[PDB]
């Protein structure tokens, strides 16, 4: 049998992170990633609070706030701890090791302080990773590498793909898993978190690709749907985090067996 | 015969941006872009004044400025302009059209603003080009797209190479060329912007890989380096800029038979 998540999380390779990640969504029995696409740090720590049950992680692009500040990152740790969700910056680093690690550490977002995953291209070589896992190691923290992207025209695919995962399988210590459309290891010790994710069929006009929990989780075998504008977008927000819930864990379970 | 940089500047085709850097690069017989690979303000402003009479472009992380503001912005736009070199943010766009637009527009560094180049990946698939273009183009600035990185094991080779000339090809309103470690298209439109260079052979311990100017220039067929730790790294960074200048500057010479 495929393993469950709690099962999962107890793996002799299984980094701290993906374990601790792994032990929530279990518990709280979610495995969606609510994608905070928004520009006000009031709106992002609103959502944060009143979704925080629903999710199993958060994911940021603090780059994108306007009123960005140490503070804002702070007071969602606050909630992140209060609620039982990881924050994910999806900062998609994609420059060699030296700049990376600069970029992860330093200016005025100092990333690495506030962020338990963050997400790396493979395209520079593995650089990329040795450097923020220069910074990452010692904070404890972990990386997700883009083995697939979900954008018409991604060029995420093949051997690029398949470079991914080995890039993954060698720095097992820092990489935790991939972003990516579908289960791209066979090792349960990774993750799959998949964006590009709506329950009914579309786009968007910029090459955004939708496709649903069901066909992500339940077919393509991933664990965790990252889901922005199809909850951020919705007048009732907290109902349609719930929708997308129960629509990845049902189908987590289906899986399974259940 | 191939075309002056001054010729170029002409062409029927040529993006208002290029043209413009093409005729400071023959006016000031420089093409060399500083990579202001620094973290405080004071030594990215100083650095732009001494060394902006050797340059036809400063590039920028401002991701890593730990000092970062909009008023750091504006004077070196001043000094961008009292010397005549371009402003190039070295952002490495690498998201779905929806996200980098408010990457590119928004947040707390505005980039848009004030920077006359950005770059972008091009695994995102064309996507990425149109939602940075839906802010670029109305402020007038250009893109360079990464056809091929300067790191080991970089995954910007081939088929993937060939995608981001067509790439560029097909957005050539906004795409005024490429970063790239040689010449990748054949029309003299399009400007070879080259890192990993320095004057003598090595690397780093991130992957990073150098070859030389002339190597870059005259062998390989780009028009720009762009040097970081070479000029940083030493002692007269204002030297080390004009040996980087005249070495590129006469390596373009050379090549176009002069
Ligand atoms: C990143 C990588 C990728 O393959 N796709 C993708 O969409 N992203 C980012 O994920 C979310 C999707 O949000 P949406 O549900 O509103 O389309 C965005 O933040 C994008 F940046
Ligand atoms: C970006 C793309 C690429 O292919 N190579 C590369 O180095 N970068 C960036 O360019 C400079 C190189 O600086 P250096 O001369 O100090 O190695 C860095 O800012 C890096 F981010």
């Amino acid at each position: 049998k495929e393993l469950s998540f709690g099962a999962r999380a107890e793996l002799p390779r299984i980094h701290p992170v993906a374990s601790k990640l792994l032990r929530l969504m279990q518990k709280k029995e979610t495995n969606l990633c609510l994608s905070a696409d928004v520009s006000l740090a009031r709106e992002l720590l609103q959502l944060a609070d009143a979704l925080g049950p629903s999710i199993c992680m958060l994911k940021t692009h603090v780059d994108i706030l306007n009123d960005f500040t140490l503070d804002v990152m702070k007071e969602l740790i606050t909630l992140a701890k209060c609620h039982e969700f990881l924050i994910f910056e999806d900062r998609k680093f994609a420059d060699i090791g030296n700049t990376v690690k600069k970029q992860y550490e330093g200016g005025i977002f100092k990333i690495a302080s506030w962020a338990d995953l963050v997400n790396a291209h493979v395209v520079p070589g593995s650089g990329v990773v040795k450097g923020l896992q220069e910074v990452g190691l010692p904070l404890h923290r972990g990386c997700l590498l883009i083995a697939e992207m979900s954008s018409t025209g991604s060029l995420a695919t093949g051997d690029y793909t398949r470079a991914a995962v080995r890039m993954a399988e060698e720095h097992s210590e820092f990489v935790v898993g991939f972003i990516s459309g579908s289960r791209v290891s066979m090792k349960p010790e990774f993750l799959h978190l998949t964006p590009g994710v709506q329950l009914e069929a579309g786009g968007d006009n910029l090459g955004q690709q939708y496709n649903s929990p069901q066909e992500v989780i339940g077919k393509r075998g991933s664990d965790i749907i990252i889901v922005g504008r199809g909850i951020i977008s919705a007048a009732d927000r907290l109902e349609a985090a719930e929708m997308y819930r129960k629509a990845a864990w049902e189908a987590y379970l289906s899986r399974l067996g259940v």
